[PDB]
């Protein structure tokens, strides 16, 4: 997509942004990159802040890109990891809530297998039967010829249904881009 602005930082329905407009969250472990992913597919170095490495974003980000989509950034699983189950109701709520909901990007990391969190949270993202665009993420800090060795785990980590689809990502290097961009304008246009 030939593609930028922040719109609210919703907690509750009760702020949703409005227009109706189609959206792609993201869920993923916390510092894994998914504020990075959003800036590397719209072109922005931070519009979405990204962190040294702690759990910076904080809040549901709707940016409008083109003011045809919404992106919508989340905190990771818990917070801090009680804000466990803090976490829960929203990333819930807003996935069981919000109709527009497009489908969910999951990100994880390729180096290390899926979190048992990751399965959890794929697992209730499909019990909804939420289509799901999940990230091995990080991919330039694996030698490059072990991503099979990697990304095979995820798959059967993760048993990814068919219908989904896991991709390898850079947001350093930008690998992955269009993929991302193509699954993520199937759900968008289907
Ligand atoms: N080398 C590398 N670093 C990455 C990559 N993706 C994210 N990072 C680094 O990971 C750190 C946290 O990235 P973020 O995008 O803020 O993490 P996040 O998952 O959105 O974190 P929260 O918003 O706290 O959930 C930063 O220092 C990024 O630069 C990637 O593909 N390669
Ligand atoms: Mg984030």
């Amino acid at each position: 997509m030939k593609v930028s602005e922040i719109v609210i930082s919703a907690v509750k329905p009760e702020q949703y942004p409005e227009g109706g407009l189609p959206e792609i969250a993201l869920a993923g472990r916390s510092n894994v990159g998914k504020s990075s992913f959003i800036n590397s597919l719209i072109n922005r170095k931070n519009l979405a802040r990204t962190s040294s490495k702690p759990g910076k974003t904080q809040t549901l980000n709707f940016y409008i890109i083109n003011d045809e989509l919404h992106f919508v950034d989340v905190p990771g699983y818990g917070f801090a990891k009680s804000e466990r189950e803090a976490w829960g109701r929203m990333i819930e709520t807003y996935i069981t809530t919000r109709e527009e909901l497009k489908a969910v990007v999951q990100i994880v990391d390729l180096r290390h297998a899926p979190s048992n969190d990751d399965v959890q949270m794929y697992e209730f993202l499909k019990y909804y039967g939420i289509p799901v665009i999940v990230i091995a993420t990080k991919a330039d800090k694996i030698p490059k010829g072990k991503w099979d060795k990697h990304a095979k785990v995820v798959r059967q980590t993760l048993n990814i249904d068919p219908e989904d689809e896991l991709i390898l990502f850079s947001s350093e290097t930008k690998k992955g881009k269009d993929e991302a961009w193509g699954a993520i304008k199937k759900m968008i246009n289907r």
